[PDB]
């Protein structure tokens, strides 16, 4: 595909040699910039990581954690340094040149921190971040830090190293996921925190939209992964067919809990006639099976393992074949699972949905929900077509203070 | 794809659970009925091997080598056994219910014979193979025994233990690498050691094939790779244009050697404008771009890396990006290389074809050759007119007299 001009200028600043930080609304393209940017590198040098598994996935990387190798970071500096000075783990932070991390809003400002002071103890380098050339990219009004600790974390931004250590700042404002500028528009004011009359009466015209197709049901987006389990197995056992099982394989089951974070599919798949499920890989883009794509099972193979015939919203069928998933974990270990590319999907998490497009959603949006939260949730959708909003009311819609006055600090000396 | 009667048979035999052996003339279906019978059987105790890191590619698989966890397999029974208790590689050997194994002509008896005992020691199972399911293909009239010993290698059939670990024995009879029924027929004489005077005036005729196209030239197949090494570095040292370099990435450059075994592409991929090429990954099936398919680099991008861009004999011009290998080592401990997937091919050995269909490719075929080796260069050519032999003469052409007895002992009470 063409870079936008706006995309162009930070590929061209990352091959300078700058360190960068790079912004933008949900589907401005950032991921997608993060893979050119990537292929546009050596590969030696070059570390890939998110935030989260979740968004690790989408670019090919790992996870943040998993590079740094530092446990949780919780402990004290000198019990990090030492971790970080372990056969594996310390060549990955001698030999990294450049450190790309995705979905940066995630990343809590005292791990920064840590992170910053570890780079320049291993490789005893006494500059920000120990010399490294940061790429990193997110979007600080969608999903806010988390925590290892027990503390209210700070954004990344109020690291008192981050400026230093990104001192570059570049904006990607064209959205691409959708295609419709109502739903821009629409999208921009919630992002915002600017929920006119005429935003809320356009999402809770929402709550009509009948997103199905025949025989298939809208995800529900929900806070917590405990209500999506219960709801994917709830709706599963309702089903009068027959269960079928596919147990993954497992490279390092021993490692089953760091696999998880970053694979989408489960060690224990279970499937009836009438299962909804969502495609967690690209098969075929030109035929529209693409990650996040929503069918329903219509059939089993009657021969081999007896695999599942899933028909999509797009209105393809197609026989699911197993794959496989593979996961960088500490140092450089690498697990793999097998298995099919399908997850119940009933519900899902919206911690689960970061950094994706989905086309067949629903999400109950009538109470107070975390900084960036609801907006994450409403710009995953690719029309609002395939959005329905439940119960709508602006206290969903919150956006911390801090992130405001970042973004106006970013603004300030700009053109527009 | 529809499989023949014939595979039909063996995927009916393995779903059965029946030990089996199978084979086939080169081009047979014989690895690609491994893929389908892999995709018909759960992958939790399935475990899938090849004799080569080469064929093992090919399947997905691992080697027998890595598998087993025995070391070279030279020590002492007593050692043999204990290298297999390790951690991961124990828990191998007891959750592998069923074994496959590809290229079974390049395992030596000695190393079955240990390999059987090993399966029962390890898994304190006195029955063949420590009750393991056992789905072995190859030729034995393709590439003979090799040995990390000092002594001549025993072909597998001549274990003790062989026809009590595969009593089902099947055949794939039907050629589909060849079209041509012509060029079908001369290998079949030269597989079975039978060149009439027609057949060694049809080989000697290729002499004066033009197997190439606009600046494409035949890959040279060779009996050694330093001879290999020597004639892709003097090519590529004599075009007159500047030298672009690509390195690999490793997550593991301690164990390069154990990666190179099962991976096609260097470490250090040094390319020019001219340069004689070899994809060695599947990206188009659709397009001819596909493992094995012969090019030369036309042009390097302008942008980011520089990376090649390749016109192939089908008449394709493509730009060629990263790939990754992961390899399975010892114990389940995985190892993975970030490279393009192109190698140097004014030359390639004839080991390291073994398997795989090419479409452009010369032989000098007239010294002896080790039994099959002659048959395996002659027989990696989809038709005729890719292929030019070179002083042709039987000599080159030789059939192991063990190997035809195998052959005839396989034959007797069969219809045909
Ligand atoms: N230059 C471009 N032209 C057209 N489509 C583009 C372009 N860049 C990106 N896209 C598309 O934009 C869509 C969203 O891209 P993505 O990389 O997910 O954006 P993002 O900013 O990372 N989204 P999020 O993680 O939700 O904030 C993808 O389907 C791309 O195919
Ligand atoms: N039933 C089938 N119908 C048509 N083509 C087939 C069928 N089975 C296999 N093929 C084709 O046969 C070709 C050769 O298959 P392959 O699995 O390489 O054979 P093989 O017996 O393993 N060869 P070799 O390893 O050289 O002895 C492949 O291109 C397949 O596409
Ligand atoms: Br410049
Ligand atoms: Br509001
Ligand atoms: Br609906
Ligand atoms: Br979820
Ligand atoms: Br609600
Ligand atoms: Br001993
Ligand atoms: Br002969
Ligand atoms: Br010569
Ligand atoms: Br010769
Ligand atoms: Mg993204
Ligand atoms: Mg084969």
């Amino acid at each position: 595909m063409q870079l936008s001009e706006e995309q162009a200028a930070v590929l061209r600043a990352v091959l300078k040699g700058q360190s960068i930080f790079f912004t933008g609304s949900a589907g401005t393209g950032k991921s997608y910039l993060l893979k050119r940017i990537l292929g546009s590198l050596p590969p030696t040098g070059t570390v890939a990581t998110a935030s989260t598994g979740v968004a690790a996935c989408h670019i090919g990387g790992t996870t943040l954690h998993a590079f740094a190798g530092i446990g949780s970071g919780q402990a004290p500096l000198a019990q990090c340094v030492a971790l970080a000075q372990r056969p594996g783990v310390r060549q990955g932070w001698l030999n990294c040149q450049r450190l790309v991390i995705d979905e940066i809003s995630m990343v809590e400002a005292d791990l920064f921190d840590k992170l910053e002071a570890v780079a320049r103890a291993v490789r005893q380098q006494n500059k920000p971040f120990g010399g490294i050339q940061l790429i990193i990219c997110g979007d600080f009004l969608q999903l806010p830090p988390v925590t290892k600790g027990s503390q209210p974390p700070r954004f990344c931004f109020q690291s008192k190293s981050w400026k230093r250590c990104v001192p570059v700042t570049l904006e990607l404002t064209k959205v691409w996921r959708q295609a419709d500028q109502t739903f821009i528009s629409l999208l921009q004011a919630v992002r915002l925190g600017r929920c006119s009359d005429e935003v809320t009466r356009q999402l809770q015209a929402t709550a009509s939209h009948k997103v199905g197709r025949d025989g298939i049901v809208a995800t529900r987006l929900c806070t917590h992964q405990d209500d999506v389990a219960l709801t994917n197995e709830r709706r599963l056992q309702e089903l009068p067919g027959k269960v079928h099982r596919f147990e993954a394989m497992d490279s390092n089951p021993e490692l089953a809990s760091t696999l998880d974070a970053q694979c989408p599919v489960s060690q224990l798949l279970q499937l009836k006639l009438g299962a909804q499920v969502m495609l967690v890989k690209n098969l075929s883009v030109s035929r529209g099976l693409v990650n996040g794509a929503r069918g329903v099972v219509v059939g089993f193979e009657a021969e081999g393992r007896g695999l599942p015939q899933v028909r999509f919203l797009c209105g393809v069928t197609e026989v699911i074949h197993a794959d496989r998933w593979t996961v960088q974990a500490t140092g450089g270990q690498l697990l793999s699972r097998q298995q099919l590319p399908l997850q119940l999907a009933w519900a899902m998490s919206i911690h689960k949905s970061q950094g994706m497009t989905l086309d067949c959603v629903e999400i109950s949006l009538g109470r107070v929900f975390a900084s960036g939260q609801a907006y994450v949730a409403l710009s995953r959708a690719r029309s609002l077509q395939g959005l329905r909003v439940l119960d709508f009311d602006p206290m969903a819609v919150r956006c911390d203070p801090r992130v405001l006055h970042f973004y106006a600090t970013l603004r300030r000396g700009r053109s527009l």
